């Protein structure tokens, strides 16, 4: 199951392979279950192989992890606990990598050692810049932001349009730092200007150029 | 000069010294002067020997760095711009280590790349934690939040109740996502309560266990 984690296999030798393989374990992740709970020590590296996990700890949602990206990497590496929950957002499949077997990779091989160092940049340059967002940004600009974000994340449906992501009113809320009241007011005014439409759980952007214009300006 | 920088070194074989020493320049670093801006390509990682270096980006105040820490480490990691600007609090003492340098040490040392995946995950860790205390907590919480923080990186002063650094009020109040007016009206009411006592840009802490109830309680 290693050859899964496409990225990181390929900077692998042949017994850093085998190990990984040895070691590698499925994690059955059904829709809502928890993967590990703030407060619990790091036992494993999670990889997110197919589905989708939201990071939680009112609660707030701090990212909502794609396919291909690892996660419960960040308490390994700063030496700590969990400071967060994930919980599955739909059925996935997960890989799970003894903390063991980690540290034994990153030991002997400094390629495996850099692919986290980029993740880790690359999580912390996101974090700060969400920070921003969500405390200066009025609420038609956090949520516009939100949905581009989605849209980037987790891309569109067959029509080209739709977001391929359906979150309830309350993590869309949680995510953009506002009340739900707050979310559905900026949604139906969002569908009134005609940029969305809405179905549900199902959004779909139809002026995604406008929508990135209320994003940066408003 | 490679010396200086204590963990890096004792993680260093003596070739490795020789490149450090050899690749490290002194960095001028007047109060108010900027060592590096927001949009920058990164040339070098720097290093606080002494001083304090405020990181910006209304404006964002995302860190202050205290001495034995490294920034401008987070744009090289994931090959992006700064998204920052760094400006000097104080006159600093800061080391340049050329990116070129950097890398043909993380290349030979797993040590060397284990200890800035450690100083990112905890970068992540506050980061994240700092987007809840600034989204979620009271006026109240965040600033007793923002006045224990620097008690910690940055210490007492020799009556070990007046912090050892000397921010504006614009700097405290952007630090804590609040207006001017608020900190000012905040800093008030925390003397009118006698856990502060204000004298310029002294603040002391005369009850810190109160304090602390205030910045997790409100």
């Amino acid at each position: 199951l290693g050859h899964l984690l496409r990225d990181v296999w390929s900077l692998l030798n042949e017994e850093e392979r085998e190990l990984l393989d040895k070691e590698i374990q499925p994690f059955p992740c059904k829709k809502a279950s928890t993967v590990f709970s703030e407060g619990d020590i790091p036992n494993n590296l999670f990889y997110l192989y197919e589905g989708k996990i939201k990071i939680l700890r009112r609660f707030h949602i701090s990212r909502i992890v794609k396919p291909g990206q690892f996660f419960g990497m960040r308490p390994y590496f700063a030496e700590e606990t969990c400071s967060s929950t994930a919980i599955a957002v739909e059925n996935s499949k997960v890989l799970a990598i003894p903390v063991e077997a980690i540290e034994a990779l990153l030991k002997g091989n400094t390629s495996f050692c850099r692919y986290f160092l980029k993740a880790l940049a690359k999580e912390l340059g996101y974090a700060e810049r969400r920070t921003v967002t969500l405390t200066q940004k009025h609420v038609r600009g956090r949520l516009a932001e939100t949905l581009l974000i989605l849209k980037e994340n987790f891309g569109f449906e067959n029509d080209g349009a739709t977001l391929s992501i359906y979150l309830s009113r309350e993590e869309l809320a949680t995510l953009s730092n506002m009340t739900v009241s707050n979310a559905i007011r900026t949604l139906s005014t969002f569908v009134s200007e005609r940029m969305l439409a809405l179905d549900g759980k199902r959004i779909k952007i139809i002026d995604c150029d406008r929508l990135q214009k209320t994003a940066r300006s408003g």
